[PDB]
C-alpha cells in the first residue's frame, strides 16, 4: 500500500494558469468542451523499495462529482501512466505540465508518453472508492523500470462534469490515492 510521493492538479483559468496546487485537499477534474476551465490530476509514486517481484497492481482512489445546480450521471475519468516523471508536486502548473494540449486537457502523446490505463466511474455527490487494475504497466512497461510511476487523471470526454479525488492533504490517510503491490 503506497501512497503518492507527489499529487497535485492543474487549472485551465487566466487567474491560474500558472498556479501550483500541491497544498490542497483536491485533486480536481473536468474536460469542457472549449478546454476552459479544464482540471488535470497528476501523481507520482516510488515503487524502488517493493522486495519482490510485483503480480497484481492497483490503483485506488476516493472521489465524486459535484454541483449544486444538477445531478450528474456516473462520470468515467481516464488515467494515464506518463513516461514523464520529471516533475514534484510543486513544479506543475498549467503552463508548464506534461502530456496535454496548450488549451485544454486532450491527452499529447498517447502510445508514445502516455499509455491508457482505462476509466474510472465518478459519481455523484458522495465520496466512494475507485480502483483500476495497472498489472501489465506496472509489471512490464519501460515507464517503471526506474521505478518511479507518475500517472495523469482527466476527463478526456469532455463531460462539462466538475468533480475531484482526495489528494495526500486530507487528514486521514485511508482517503489518500494508493498504488496497490501484490
Ligand atoms: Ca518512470
Amino acid at each position: 500500500e503506497l501512497a503518492p510521493t507527489d499529487d497535485t492538479y492543474v487549472e485551465n483559468k487566466s487567474s491560474t494558469v500558472d498556479s501550483n496546487f500541491a497544498t490542497s485537499k483536491q485533486l480536481k477534474f473536468k474536460g469542457t468542451s472549449k478546454g476552459s476551465d479544464d482540471r488535470i490530476g497528476y501523481l507520482k509514486f516510488d515503487i524502488s523499495n517493493f522486495k519482490g517481484e510485483i503480480d497484481k497492481a492497483y490503483i485506488e482512489l476516493e472521489g465524486k462529482t459535484s454541483s449544486s445546480s444538477e445531478v450528474y450521471p456516473p462520470i468515467d475519468i481516464s488515467i494515464h501512466g506518463l513516461t514523464d516523471d520529471t516533475w514534484s508536486e510543486t513544479d506543475l502548473t498549467w503552463n508548464n505540465s506534461p502530456n496535454h494540449e496548450p488549451g485544454s486537457a486532450k491527452v499529447v502523446g498517447l502510445g508514445e508518453t502516455a499509455t491508457f490505463l482505462g476509466k474510472v466511474t465518478v459519481n455523484f455527490g458522495e465520496y466512494h472508492k475507485v480502483e483500476l487494475d495497472i498489472t501489465d504497466y506496472i509489471k512490464n512497461h519501460s515507464d517503471n523500470k526506474d521505478g518511479i510511476v507518475a500517472l495523469m487523471i482527466s476527463d478526456q470526454d469532455q463531460n462539462n462534469a466538475y468533480g475531484w479525488f482526495r489528494s495526500t492533504q486530507e487528514t486521514s490517510e485511508d482517503t489518500y490515492p494508493k498504488l496497490i503491490l501484490v
